[PDB]
């Protein structure tokens, strides 16, 4: 396998001008014509013309309009066609081909692929290559004149790049249409679809120059009903851009096509942005209440590239974080301003201090912008993604609305028109920094190690408060532990967003204060302070660390009570939370070690019992949050502080801290899903697609919640209330009745009555499957061989497989039984998808990941599962690489 190394990058010794395609789709292949207008460049120094092409079946090859021999004048090894140099023009030059490619068995959803009866391109990263030959690198750019042919009546609608500037009739049934796209791109921005597309279509009128653009949004005629939403979310993700960045939409029209076979949520091209169908269709009848908020931030995410990819593209794929973090971060302003709940960004940092805290303590840990990789498909991560959009969140942190959105202008200006790495926009902060500091001396080059440095950075408080001076002293330590990546770590740039609380009267004490940490360690005093304060430290989650507050639980339920900020807040009650969890496990791990006849269990904080009720019976509290404080921390999140995890300890230590809460507080959870039935299920706009209450939805989330805490607790007549809960027409509600039925004789009832329900929609049946793989059922393991030979069957969608395994993979207690029936269970499922799809494969080793910090059988399974799969004659590069890295091999 060929390794690429970020210090290796140096320009093409070739140019590529104009691309102009012909693609013919058929009904058994597709042949694809490519002529490439090509030159000689200034780093050429006479070396062999290599393209990439991967699968492509050769017709014939020329250089300028003669056919070039296999064997004496080139040679194809399906991956690289090599052009010997003694037959490449020294001058401008034109390449031409003609190969052969079948996505009709293209199962891989790479390159150009059949979805159902919708033939599709996804060419991010390396796909370009799997539709004709290219120097398939990002900082390649040509011109396209692309024209696509196909019957006229399978394929309609016919979309590519840029304006289609003809459409003509052919003979047998078949038309043509042509797209000429000026602008420059790269080629992983090319993309053709072709289909029996249905649309919804709205005109948007631009904020500044006032022009008119056309919106379409596109989905199979079965699923039509179910667009109104996404094109809703396209006109508040424009609005937003122009009124947050002041930036425009460039082009005339944005299309929005969904497709029910992807890989992951979706991929941006110049005008035409490609959806798996669960991040673009949803109808409140055949819908979570998750899906909406999932296609709000898909659809802003892939238009909040539009105006970037527009002006400044990638200059190597290891600046995928440069335009992946930075439009993540985007896209979070952005649903946080549309949602207006705290649980938007409560919800990023829960997944971002579980999967991916996890992911950088993993023998998987890669810094933001990786050194080297030999599969770009394997560093699409939450790493790149997410840890990326908090080290762009911190620049505004640190600068400060105004400035930040000065130095992303600057980005702009001077980048136009050409690529960029992720010092480019460091530089263009800096100079912002600069302009803040008023101080043309400071700079922004420690901050680079945010790019640079793997793991996640510890930060540990001790205070100081002298009464008599009225001095309040923070001092404050950093630390990250050293990985494969760096022996020695450095310390980072850390924005600390620090309050002061009274904890007589819950009072500020301080103004906003931003504390920047630039060393090992530093003191930070303030004077003029009456009373000894409670700090909020890292409001916002204002840095991607872990945190240590050294508070005691009585300063914590304080900050839980009366705080400002959600999250400290909501980290002060998972604070708590921890340390009890810690406590009672080491309790249960020493009882089964010492095979103790009985022992004693530390009980839960009572004070802390007392302020969650205290918070739950706040009419005027948030419904959303009141559901996180009643929930555990995530298991993921949990093993990050536990040593060699035995899951059954933690399933029991889980267990006994639910019941103490809810021995004392389920009256009052009943109490509460009872009164909140009326606005949670109200129906008044049921039948109106475009009328989202993310308040009334995180009301559901709060009963949903609460009803599966009483439905374990085994509550007196509880088992009413989930019958009748089934009877709800919100999928969210009678979804959740299934699930939480599994503690009663009633469950199949439920599981035949819920998919009888959910089996005429594509996306309805899928949230199914994954309710019926996260049931809590004893028999868990005969029920998902029900739905292998009942439902899923043969199906290569990635999104039944997924929906099928990955919720039964959080199950603490069944997934990770002690004689590994669980890992051979999702091996043999990984190395079944490996044959055809190895990207769904990788994805499918997600609970691998851990392997290494739970206890020693458990390590041994995992291991011999993962080397069992290793062993496959027929292993992928995706999956080989992933696996080999993940076992530090
Ligand atoms: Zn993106």
């Amino acid at each position: 396998p060929k390794i690429h190394y970020r210090k290796d990058y140096k320009p093409s010794g070739f140019i590529i001008n104009q691309v102009t395609l012909n693609i013919n789709i058929h009904d058994q292949e597709t042949i694809v014509r490519s002529v490439l207008d090509m030159d000689i460049s200034k780093h050429n120094v006479g070396e062999d013309l290599v393209f990439d092409g991967v699968g492509l079946k050769i017709n014939e090859i020329s250089i300028n309009n003669k056919k070039l021999v296999e064997g004496e004048e080139y040679t194809y090894d399906n991956e690289f066609l090599t052009i010997f140099s003694k037959f490449v023009p020294k001058s401008k030059f034109a390449f031409s081909s003609e190969v052969i490619i079948h996505p009709e068995t293209n199962y891989a959803l790479t390159g150009l692929y059949k979805s159902k009866n919708i033939i599709v391109s996804q060419c991010e990263a390396t796909g370009f290559r799997r539709i004709t030959f290219f120097i398939d690198r990002p900082d390649m750019m040509a011109k396209y004149d692309v024209t696509v042919t196909a019957d006229k009546e399978k394929y309609p609608v016919l979309l590519s790049n840029g304006d289609k500037v003809n459409e003509f009739e052919i003979p047998g049934g078949r038309h043509g249409a042509r797209f000429n796209d000026p602008p420059l791109k790269p080629c992983y921005l090319f993309a053709v679809v072709a289909g029996d597309l249905k649309h919804l279509s709205a005109t948007y009128i631009t904020k500044y120059t006032k022009k008119k653009v056309e919106l379409y949004v596109f989905s199979e005629e079965k699923y039509v009903s179910k667009l109104q939403w996404a094109l809703e979310c396209l006109k508040k993700s424009m609005a937003f851009d122009e009124d947050y960045f002041g930036l425009e939409y460039d082009l005339s029209r944005l299309n929005l096509v969904a497709v029910s076979d992807f890989n992951v949520g979706a991929k941006e091209n110049k005008g035409l942005n490609i959806f798996n169908a669960n991040s673009l269709l949803a109808s409140k009848k055949n819908s979570i209440d998750f899906s909406y908020a999932r296609i709000l931030t898909v659809v802003g995410h892939e238009y909040f590239h539009q105006y970037t990819g527009n002006r400044v593209t990638l200059r190597d794929w290891f600046q995928l974080t440069l335009k992946e973090g930075l439009t993540v971060h985007r896209e979070n302003l952005f649903s946080e301003e549309m949602t207006k709940t705290v649980t938007t960004r409560l919800s990023h940092v829960d997944l971002l201090r579980s999967v991916q805290f996890l992911e950088d303590s993993s023998p998987l840990s890669h810094p933001i912008r990786p050194e080297s990789y030999v599969s770009m498909e394997n560093f699409y991560t939450t790493t790149v993604y997410d840890k990326g959009s908090e080290v762009m969140r911190m620049y505004l942190t640190i600068l400060g609305e105004e400035y930040y959105k000065k130095g992303f202008d600057i980005y702009i200006k001077k980048n136009d028109g050409n690529t960029a790495t992720c010092e480019d926009f460091n530089y263009a902060m800096e100079q912002a920094y600069k302009m803040k500091k008023a101080d043309n001396s400071a700079n922004l080059n420690q901050y680079l190690l945010w790019f640079s440095q793997s793991g996640t950075p510890h930060v540990s408080f001790k205070y100081n408060y002298d009464a008599e001076k009225k001095q309040y002293s923070i001092h404050v330590n950093q630390y990250t532990k050293p990985d494969e990546n760096q022996k020695e770590k450095k310390p980072l740039f850390i924005p600390i967003s620090v309050g002061l609380i009274n904890p007589e009267n819950g009072k500020e004490m301080i103004s906003q204060t931003t504390l920047e940490l630039t060393k090992e360690s530093d003191t930070f005093v303030f004077n003029n302070i009456a009373v000894k304060p409670i700090p909020s430290l890292f409001r916002g989650f204002s840095a991607p660390v872990y945190i240590e507050d050294q508070l005691t639980d009585e300063e914590r339920i304080l900050l839980l009570k009366y705080d400002s900020d959600a999250f400290v807040r909501y980290n002060s009650c998972t604070n708590i939370y921890m340390k009890q969890i810690l406590m009672n496990y080491n309790e249960f791990l020493k009882a089964k070690n010492e095979k103790l006849e009985s022992f004693q269990l530390t009980p839960v904080n009572a004070q802390f019992i007392d302020a969650i009720k205290y918070l739950l019976e706040d009419p005027h509290a948030d419904a959303g949050f009141k559901s996180y404080i009643v929930s555990l921390p995530q298991d993921r999140y949990i093993i990050n502080f536990v040593s060699n995890l035995d899951t059954d300890v933690l399933a029991d230590t889980k267990e006994y801290i639910y019941k103490q809460i809810g021995d004392k507080l389920n009256d009052v959870y009943y109490k509460m899903f009872k009164s909140l039935e009326a606005k949670a299920d109200d129906l008044t706009y049921f039948n109106d697609e475009s009328h989202v209450d993310f308040d009334q939805m995180n009301m559901r989330t709060l009963r949903n919640t609460l009803l599966s805490l009483l439905s374990k607790a085994q509550y007196p007549n509880i088992l009413n209330e989930i019958i009748e809960h089934s009877k709800s027409p919100y999928p969210s509600n009678w979804l959740t009745s299934l699930s939480v039925s599994a503690y009663f004789d009633k469950y199949f009832e439920l599981y035949d009555k819920t998919y009888k329900l959910s089996k005429d929609d594509e996306l309805l049946l899928q949230e199914w499957l994954k309710t019926v793989s996260r049931s809590d059922r004893k028999d868990i393991y005969e029920i998902l061989k029900k739905l292998e030979n009942e439902v899923l069957k043969d199906s290569k969608n990635p999104n039944d497989i997924r929906a099928v395994y990955l919720p039964f993979t959080n199950n603490l207690r069944r997934f990770h039984d002690i004689s590994g029936k669980g890992y051979k269970l999702i091996a043999e499922v990984i190395t079944k998808t490996d044959k055809f799809n190895p990207m769904v494969a990788t994805q499918l080793c997600e609970p691998f990941k851990l392997w290494n910090k739970l206890d020693t059988k458990r390590q041994e399974l995992m291991l011999n599962e993962m080397n069992t799969m290793l062993q496959e004659p027929q292993i992928s590069n995706n999956l080989k690489e992933y696996l080999l890295r993940l076992t530090n091999k």
